[PDB]
C-alpha cells in the first residue's frame, strides 16, 4: 500500500462546475473516482455531472444547511476520501476607492465565501470522514483548499480576497494538528493565475499580457495542472500541514 | 527623523485592556491624545479619564460604531494612528467530541478580528488620507494586531489562526492600496502576553506557557507590545510587514 | 503534451548512492529514466547504477571538476532533463557549546557541502540543459534541490545545517528567474524526518519517538514519498520557484 | 527595568567603516553606547572610530582570528551588550550569463563574507557575552544580523547573494534557541534598499527610479533608519528569533 486509491472512492468538490473544481472533477473522474460536484450554478453542474458519472448538489458553501446536504450526497454513493474547496470569488475594490472607503459588505461577502465557506464545508466533511475506516496508507480521508499567490503577494484591490485567501492558507496548520487523530490529512494550493471563468471582463489581450509576465511558463495555467497537484496531494501520504504555491513562479506586482 | 507622537491623535480599538490599553498608556506618555474604542464601558471611560483621552462604546464590526470612533478622534484633533487590539480568541477543535466545530463560533471569531480589523483599517484610513502629510510624510500610519496563531495555529485554534492570517496576509495589499495616500500600514503578530485574554487559564498553566518561550521565559508585558507600536510610528521605513512579537517561541500543537 | 516524459530522458541525481536520492533513482528508474548517480559512495553508488541500469559518478558536489564530470556523463547518456539535488551532511553542533563556541570548520563545511555544492551542480547542469531543444511542454530541464523543515524550524545544535537549507530554499526563486528565458524550472522540497542513513546516530527507539511526533502520519517518511514529489515537480508545468514542505505536518522544536 | 541600557555599553558593529554599519555606530554613540567598528576599510574606520570615541579593529569577518580580536578589543572597553552583523558584499550575476556558468568563486566568496562571516562573528561574540552578568532586563546581550529582502524576494542575478542572505534569516531561529540558556537574544533585520556606498556604480537615475518603485515612503532607506531598528531591538525584550523586513513595502521584481 503506497497511497490513497481514487479509483472507487468518493469526492466532493466544491465550485465543481466550473474552472479548476471542474478540471479536478474531469481529473478524478479518468482516474476512476466518483465525483459530487458542489456549487450554486446549477446547469453547468448538472450537465458536468451528466459528462462525469457524478452527482451535482446545489449548495452554498456557506450555508450549514448545504454542506450536510453535500456531504450526505457523497457518503451515499460510496466512501467519501478527499475533499476539493474551489468555490470562490474575487472581487477587486480598494481599501479607499474614488467613492470612499471599501464598501464593509463587499468585505464580508468575499470572506463568507472563500473563508467561512471553505471552514463550513471542512468541519462538515471532516466530521464524516472521521467515520471513515482507514484506508490501507493509513488515511480516513484528505482534504484540499484554494488559497492563492494573493494570500502572500496581494494586489492593489485585493484587500478582501487576500484576507480571505490567506485565512485559508493560514488554518491549513491548525485543522491538520486537530484532524491528526483522525488521520485526515490537511492541504492547501495557492495558484498564480489559471485560465477559468474567473477571468471573464478580462479582455483577452490583458490576459495574454498577464501570461506573458510569468517566469515559466509564460503563460496562463491549465485547470489540468491544478488537478495533478490536487492528484499528488491525495496520492502522498506525507503531504500534510502545507500551502503549496502552483504559479510558474510569478510574484505578483501592486497593479 | 519621524512621525511624531506627540500632539497627533491615535485611535486604539480594545483598548479598554490588554495590549490596547498598554499602547494607550505609551502614547500618552510620548505626548500622544488617545481615543479608547471598546466594549467596555467601565474600563474604557476610566482609562481615557486617567489619560486625559476620550472613549467611545465601539463593537467594531458595526460600520456605524467605525463611524463614530473616527469621528471622535477627528474631532479631537489629527489623526495620525490607528491601532487594532480589539479581538477575540475561542478554542474549539474541527471535529470536537459533540460534533463539528460550531459554524457560529467560527463565523463570530473572523467578524470580530478580521472583519472588524478591515471595517476600522478602512474608515481610519479615508479621515487619514484628507489629512496635509506629516514633515516625514505620512498621512497616518495603520497598525494590527495578528498573532503568532497566524503561523503556528494549535490544536482548537482554527477559527482565531484564520482570522489573524487573515489579518497578517492583508498587510501587504492595503499598504499597497494607500502607498498613494501617503499611509504606512504594519502589523505585528504577538506570541503570549500577560493580559486578561488570558482569564481562565490558571496561574500554573500560564507560569508553564512562560517557561516554554526561549527568552525572554516568561509572559510579553503589554508596554513591551507598545514599545513596537511606537517605533512602527517613528520608523519611516516600516511598511507592508508583519513582525512576531513573541520570545522566539513557536506554537505546538498542545 | 501534457507533462514532461520521464522515459529515456536522462536525470542527474546527487547524493544518488543512498537515502532519498537513491530512492528517487529508482523510481525515476521504474519510469524508464536513465540515471547518473553522482555521490562520494563508490562502492554502493557503483552497486546501484548497475542495479538500476544507469551510470556512476564519483563526484564531490563542492568541486567545479565534478560537477562538470557528472554533467558530461549525463550528456553522454542522453537528453539531461533533469537534475535532483540531494548530497548532503547534517552535523550538529551548537553555537555555544560546552568547550568553546561552534568550531568555524564545521560550520563552513556544511555551508560548503550543502549550498555551494548544490549551487555548484545547478549552474553546469543548468548551462548543459539550455542547449537542450525545448520539450513539447516548453521545459530544456527541471532541477529539483533538496532543503529541509530546518530552513524554518531549525533546531538546537542545527545552526549550520539550517543556514544552508534556508540559503537553498531561497535561492529557488532567484534561480528560477535567471532560468525563466532558458525555461528551465527551478524547485525545492524540503523533508520533514525521513527514515535513510542519515538518521544513523539517532537510535532506533529515538526514531520510533520522533516518528510519534509527526501529526499524520506518525512515522518517518520513505525515500519513495519524496520521490513521488519529485515526479510530480518533473510532470506539473506550472510547478516553479516555489518551496514545498514534506514533513506530516510537523513542526520541530527546540529539543 | 523596562529595557537594556545602550549607554556605557559596547556594541561591536561589522561592516562599521560604511553605511548600515556606520549609521548604527553614529546612532548607539549618540545614545552613549561605546562602539567597536570591525571592518576591512583601515582608513574610514580608524577616522570614525576616533569621530565617535570608540575603537577600530581591522577585521576580515571571515576569519577566526580577526573575530576574536574584535570581540577582545569591545571587552576590554567595557561590557560587550551588542553584537550588530553589517559586513557583506552584494555582487551580481546570473545563474547561466552568456559567456558560460556563474563563477563558482563569486558564489563562494558572497557566501562567505555573508554568512560565514555573520555566524562567526556570532559564536565568537557569544561566547563572550555568556560570561556577562545579566542586565536588570535579564538579557546577558543581543546580536543583530543584516539580511536583505533577496532573502525572499531574490532577483535575476542575485542567486548569490539571496542565498547567503536567506542563510543568515533562516539560522536566527536555531541560534536564538541555541542562545536562550545564556539570555542572549538573535534577530536579524532584512533591509530593502538603502542609500549607502553598496550602490556605488548604479547611477544617480538608476538610484531615484528605484526609490520611485518603494511603495511608501518612495525613496531609498537611510542608514538612521536602519539603526532606529537596531535600537528597538535592543531596547525590546520581546524581539527575539525573528526576521524583520525593513523596506517601504516593497516587493522586489525579476528586474
Ligand atoms: N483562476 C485563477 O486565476 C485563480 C488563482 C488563484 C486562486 N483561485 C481560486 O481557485 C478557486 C477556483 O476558482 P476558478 O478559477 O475555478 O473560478 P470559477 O469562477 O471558474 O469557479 C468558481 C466556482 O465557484 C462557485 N461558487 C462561488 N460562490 C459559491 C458559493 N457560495 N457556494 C458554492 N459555489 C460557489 C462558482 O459558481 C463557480 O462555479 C477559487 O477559490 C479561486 O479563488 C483562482
Ligand atoms: N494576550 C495574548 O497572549 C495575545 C497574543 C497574540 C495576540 N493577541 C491579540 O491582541 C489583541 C489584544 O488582546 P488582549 O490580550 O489585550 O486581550 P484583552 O481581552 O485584554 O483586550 C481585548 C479588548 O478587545 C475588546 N473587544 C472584544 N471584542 C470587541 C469588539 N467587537 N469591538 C470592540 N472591542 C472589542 C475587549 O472588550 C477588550 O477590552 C487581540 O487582537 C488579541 O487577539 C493577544
Ligand atoms: N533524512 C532526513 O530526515 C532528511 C530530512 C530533511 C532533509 N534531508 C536532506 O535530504 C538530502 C538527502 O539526505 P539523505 O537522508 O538521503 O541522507 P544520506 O546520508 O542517506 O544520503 C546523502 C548522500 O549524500 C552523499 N554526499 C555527502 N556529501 C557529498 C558530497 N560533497 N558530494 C557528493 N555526495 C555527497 C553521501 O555520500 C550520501 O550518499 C540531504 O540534502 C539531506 O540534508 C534529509
Ligand atoms: N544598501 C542596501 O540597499 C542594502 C539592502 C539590504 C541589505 N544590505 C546589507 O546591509 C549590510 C550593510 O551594507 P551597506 O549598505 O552598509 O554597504 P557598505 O558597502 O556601505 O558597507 C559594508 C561594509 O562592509 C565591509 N566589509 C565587506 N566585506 C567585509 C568583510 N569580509 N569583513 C569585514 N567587513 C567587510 C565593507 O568594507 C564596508 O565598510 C550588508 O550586509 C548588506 O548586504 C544593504
Amino acid at each position: 500500500h503506497h497511497h490513497m486509491e481514487i479509483r472507487d472512492n468518493v469526492f466532493l468538490i466544491t465550485g465543481g462546475a466550473s474552472g479548476l473544481g471542474a478540471g479536478t472533477a474531469r481529473l478524478l473522474t479518468e482516474a476512476g473516482g466518483k465525483v459530487v460536484l458542489a456549487d450554486l450554478n446549477q446547469d453547468a453542474g448538472e450537465a458536468l455531472a451528466r459528462e462525469l458519472g457524478g452527482v451535482f448538489v446545489r449548495c452554498d458553501v456557506a450555508r450549514e444547511e448545504d454542506a450536510q446536504a453535500a456531504v450526505a450526497a457523497a457518503t451515499k454513493l460510496g466512501t467519501l476520501r478527499g475533499l476539493v474547496n474551489c468555490a470562490g470569488i474575487a472581487p477587486a475594490a480598494k481599501t479607499v476607492g474614488k467613492d470612499g472607503p471599501h464598501p464593509l459588505e463587499l468585505f464580508a461577502k468575499t470572506i463568507t465565501v472563500n473563508l467561512i465557506g471553505t471552514f463550513n464545508m471542512i468541519r462538515v466533511a471532516a466530521a464524516a470522514m472521521a467515520a471513515n475506516e482507514p484506508a490501507p496508507t493509513g488515511e480516513r480521508g484528505v482534504i484540499v483548499s484554494t488559497a492563492s499567490v494573493a494570500a502572500f503577494d496581494g494586489q492593489i484591490g485585493q484587500a478582501a480576497y487576500a484576507a480571505s485567501k490567506a485565512g485559508v492558507a493560514g488554518m491549513t496548520l491548525p485543522i491538520a494538528r486537530d484532524l491528526s487523530r483522525n488521520a485526515i490529512r490537511v492541504m492547501t494550493i495557492a495558484p498564480g493565475i489559471f485560465e477559468t471563468p474567473m477571468l471573464l471582463g478580462m479582455p483577452q489581450e490583458v490576459q495574454d499580457a498577464l501570461g506573458a509576465m510569468v517566469p515559466f511558463p509564460p503563460r496562463l495555467g491549465k485547470p489540468a495542472e491544478y488537478a495533478m497537484l490536487v492528484r499528488q496531494i491525495f496520492e502522498n501520504p506525507m503531504l500534510n500541514g502545507e500551502v503549496i504555491r502552483l504559479d510558474g513562479a510569478i510574484r505578483m506586482q501592486p497593479k
